[PDB]
Parts: structure tokens; C-alpha cells; sequence
């Protein structure tokens, strides 16, 4: 005989998605995606593309996405914490486009007017 339930019962070194061999600080946002009549956030993870909706899995301990607007995603990752267990916390990101900050600045050089 087989049951398939979530009991409390404890887990192993196995994996669900292969996301799971990817970390947070590896996780950030590539754009959005198309979905019919709505938008997806589209994130990437050390080369892997995933796309996420509206209530999804990202991250790399169990981060799921609630809200996706554009060029911004608001997401609640779990992760262990002091209470000795996987504390939500939700968070949102803005994609990080090419917005750098890069004016012009004094320089090591001489002018001639």
C-alpha cells in the first residue's frame, strides 16, 4: 500500500525543480513574458530562464510570486530563520535594465580650453 500525503513528517536531499540547484543572489529579473491576457515575471537563474505568474515558484529556498507588475515583481521568499524555521518574506524587485549611473566626472587628463 502507497499514500501520497503531506504529513508532518520530515524530507530528504532530493530536489523538486531544477531551479533547486540555483541560489537567490543568482536569481534576477531578465523581463516579462506573455500570457494570454496578462503579464509574467521572467526571471533568470545563473543562465536558466524560468517565467513566473501571478501566484508561481521562484527563487532558491521556496520563493513564490503573488505580484507582477512591469518592470517589477513582488514575491515572498521562506527561508530558515532564528525561529528555527523557513520564515516567508515577501519582497519586491525592479528590473535591473541598463539604468546605470555612469556621467561624466573629474579625470586623471589635461584640457586645452
Amino acid at each position: 500500500e502507497t499514500d501520497k500525503k503531506g504529513e508532518n513528517a520530515p524530507d530528504t536531499k532530493r530536489i523538486k525543480e531544477t531551479l533547486e540547484k540555483f541560489s537567490l543572489e543568482n536569481m534576477r529579473y531578465v523581463g516579462i513574458l506573455k500570457s494570454g491576457q496578462k503579464v509574467s515575471g521572467f526571471i533568470e537563474a545563473e543562465g536558466y530562464v524560468y517565467t513566473v505568474g501571478v501566484g508561481n515558484y521562484l527563487g532558491q529556498n521556496y520563493g513564490r510570486i503573488e505580484s507582477i507588475t512591469d518592470d517589477s515583481i513582488v514575491l515572498n521568499e521562506l527561508i530558515e530563520d532564528s525561529t528555527g524555521n523557513w520564515v516567508s518574506r515577501k519582497a519586491e524587485l525592479l528590473l535591473n535594465s541598463s539604468d546605470k549611473n555612469t556621467e561624466q566626472a573629474a579625470a586623471p587628463a589635461a584640457e586645452q580650453n
